[PDB]
């Protein structure tokens, strides 16, 4: 069976055969669409739900086809071998080791198959690194601190990825408690009001119960949270020369700076699962560089992040009494293009969303012809402003799910059983 | 099986159980979800002796629950009625109060439309005794000036004579009552609106004679009885325009820009309890964004950012300076400052999606849900500041319903 889509601006029409070779479910039916679901129940892993034998040499096999194929040996004796190896592994150990080579393929295809990432084209220049010999919270650390380094190259962004220990019982995981690497802490004060980032008060607690000591103020970086072979978590303050931060300043507005906004440079997105020929890699946090919009939009102007419009639209004397002025689509703008004069005038890696559209488009249409078609959830996809100025809302996408694959998993803190 | 939606701006969690009502298919499946396809077959449309009375029994069904009657002698007797009116002469009639209802409950159902809280208010004209396109056009006349009403705008739909033999169709050949010609230049380029060009051309290739301008009004092409369709020219006085000037940019007027008052989608299918109604023009008042965003800003329209963006002074070297999105802005102020100072009903993207919200919540408090198509509904400026962006939506498919058809001159026999 082939299925078509069609670009509305361009009537390009591309052929998806890549569907066929779906494994995992969308949450749809023919009766329901599901499509504008944050998170359902089929995106999501339940550290409970840990794999028998039963249903792990299939998951192998097929992930190990994949990669032979990807290397024109499908059919060899080395894959003959190691289909073998692996079987014999599993049966005996019940769970397998990748080899180097194939932990490699498969975080570089599970980020391929993000059907909500608009940034593949970069897909394939993934740094991995392979942390599946550390054992214990500080040298978790360690690791995320060179990654950290190394990914920030001094404003050269360079994408990256660190794997921990898979799981194997489901009782002593590794998780990476925090959601990203770098991230402001957030306060409720007793008046309601929010000190800093409101997303990020519950894990703030947290990392204050567990004996971090809060500067409190509106953007302190959070401690890390690291919990190896499934103890207790323990709580690192990456260094702060670690830590790239940008002042934003607006080219025309000197008043920009009085706001005293800033951001950090590095999105390190630590609380996923990486899910690879059915081994589950519960701590594999992975970098790359911004879109200026997830800042400038979402993290600075939804109504539950910072929340800058107002004070914005105050300072640039906007008819702020009705909404048919656009102040808040005059001040959207203005913001966004703050964040990115101030990246792109520090030198620091940034992509506006024209930019990163076009670029997705390209590359959506070389997958159809190299791969046979590219996974893509439209709701995410589409830029979070100015939506039907990029091409890819005109862009019809087909979403599905393939392997290797990025999951979402439930919050540590809901699961864990505290030693004490 | 009984769903949640939860918006997570608000953390407002509703529960879905009017899903368990769906009738028709959404394209998608387990292994695919096909949200992003404009028309999918299933969005897309002869009726046997068979299909017919099921549905003309679900719809009297919801009918009469509607009034509190199920169950009823007058339940009873109307369904018995209609199914001996079926085996009899192969279809039926609806009752006056069953149309009324069909269609306000079509629009209710649109998943596709922001607008729907005002979904009880539409005007029905009943247009069933029209045998000519001259009636037709007569009709139509009487619906636009009835919806313009000298600006302060009211929904309305009209619907003529439903399918029999699919033979007989009515069909206004038009996409919209009012839309500007399109013509392909000799110096290579598109003159008024590119997605107008082949309409455009089947008119005067049907006989229309065309000013050639940039803003001309297309005539109507109007189909009755399954006969060839002909063209009449709206009364220019029935067609509401309003110039597009910035409440700023004096040089704004010199672009030369307007837009009409109505928008009226007229090529679309209402199906009521199996009975197809293949011409039914229904109107009500503009999203700005439709008009300032889509029909200036998208490059396969009038495409006016370049233009806009010079007169402003922008830095166009780089897409990061967002110039476009600084135009796009500053149009969209002009369009809403222009109906607005014309008192032209217009309502703005901020206001429509918190009122779609608010819809929502009716919805699910008195009715157990509200379909609804992310896509369409969240703005194509501005998506996250609006609060549709934050709320999950189910989209599903529910009768009465408004379906797409061919366009009528791939089907003509002529
Ligand atoms: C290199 C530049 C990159 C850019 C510009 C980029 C951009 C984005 C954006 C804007 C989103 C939407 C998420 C949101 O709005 O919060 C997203 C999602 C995502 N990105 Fe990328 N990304 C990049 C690199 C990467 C890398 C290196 C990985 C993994 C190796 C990755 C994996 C993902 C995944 C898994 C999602 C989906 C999250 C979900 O399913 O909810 N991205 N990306
Ligand atoms: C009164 C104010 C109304 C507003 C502000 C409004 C707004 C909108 C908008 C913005 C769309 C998106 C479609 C596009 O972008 O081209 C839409 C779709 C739609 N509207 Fe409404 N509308 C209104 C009235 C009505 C009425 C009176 C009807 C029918 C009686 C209707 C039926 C529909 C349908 C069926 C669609 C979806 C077409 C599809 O499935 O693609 N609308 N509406
Ligand atoms: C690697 C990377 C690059 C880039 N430009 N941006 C990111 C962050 C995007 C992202 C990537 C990702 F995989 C997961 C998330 C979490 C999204 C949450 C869910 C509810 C609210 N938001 C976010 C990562
Ligand atoms: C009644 C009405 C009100 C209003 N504010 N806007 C409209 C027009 C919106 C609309 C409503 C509708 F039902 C159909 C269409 C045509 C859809 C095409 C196909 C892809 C691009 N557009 C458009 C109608
Ligand atoms: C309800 C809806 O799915 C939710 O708000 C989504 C919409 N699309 C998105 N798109 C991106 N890139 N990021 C997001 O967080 C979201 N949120
Ligand atoms: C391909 C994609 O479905 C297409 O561009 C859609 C997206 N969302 C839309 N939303 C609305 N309201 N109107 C449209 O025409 C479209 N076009
Ligand atoms: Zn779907």
């Amino acid at each position: 069976r082939f299925l078509k889509v069609k670009n509305w601006e361009t009537d390009v029409v591309l052929t998806d055969t890549l569907h066929l070779k779906s494994t995992l479910e969308t949450g749809c039916t023919e009766h329901i669409c599901m499509g504008s679901i944050m998170l359902p129940s089929q995106h999501t892993r339940k550290p409970e739900d840990v794999r028998t034998k039963d249903q792990l040499f299939p998951l192998a096999k097929e992930f190990l086809d994949q990669y032979y194929s990807s290397i024109k040996r499908f059919g060899s004796k080395a894959h003959m071998d190691r289909l073998e190896e692996v079987n014999k592994e599993i049966e005996s150990t019940s769970t397998y080791q990748l080899k180097d080579t194939e932990l490699i393929y498969g975080a570089k295809h599970a980020w391929r198959n993000a059907s909500r990432c608009v940034g593949r084209i970069q897909w394939s220049k993934l740094q991995v690194f392979d942390a599946r010999d550390c054992t214990t919270a500080h040298g978790m650390f360690n690791y995320i601190c060179n990654h950290v380094k190394y990914a920030t190259n001094k404003g050269n962004l360079r994408s990256a990825i660190t794997i921990f220990p898979q799981r194997t019982d489901g009782k002593h995981d590794f998780r990476v408690w925090n959601s990203q690497l770098i991230r402001y802490a957030g306060y409720k004060q007793p008046d309601g009001s929010t000190l800093g980032d409101p997303a990020n008060v519950q894990f703030t607690e947290i990392c204050i119960q567990q004996g971090w000591k809060a500067p409190r103020g509106r953007f302190d970086v959070l401690p890390l949270l690291l919990q190896a072979n499934g103890n207790d978590p323990e709580l690192f303050q990456i260094p702060p020369e670690l830590v790239l931060e940008v002042p934003i300043r607006h080219p025309k507005f000197d008043w920009f700076k009085d706001l005293g906004l800033k951001w950090y440079g590095l999105p390190a997105v630590s609380n996923m699962l990486l899910e690879i020929g059915g081994l589950e890699f519960s701590a594999c946090p992975f970098s790359g560089w911004y879109m200026g919009t997830e800042i400038g939009v979402r993290d600075y102007c939804d109504n539950s992040r910072y929340n800058i419009l107002e004070e914005v639209a105050k300072k640039m004397d906007l008819d702020m009494r009705k909404t048919s002025s656009l102040w808040k689509d005059q001040a959207l703008v203005e913001i966004n293009i703050a964040v990115l004069y101030s990246f792109q005038s520090d030198k620091v890696t940034i992509v506006d969303h024209h930019s990163a559209t076009e670029s997705f488009i390209k590359h959506m249409e070389n997958e159809y012809r190299c791969r046979g078609g590219c996974p893509a959830d439209w709701v995410w996809i589409v830029p979070p402003m100015s939506g039907s100025i990029t091409p890819v809302f005109h862009q019809e996408m087909l979403n599905y799910r393939l392997t290797p694959s990025f999951e979402y998993q439930p919050d540590p803190w809901n699961t864990h059983v505290w030693k004490g």
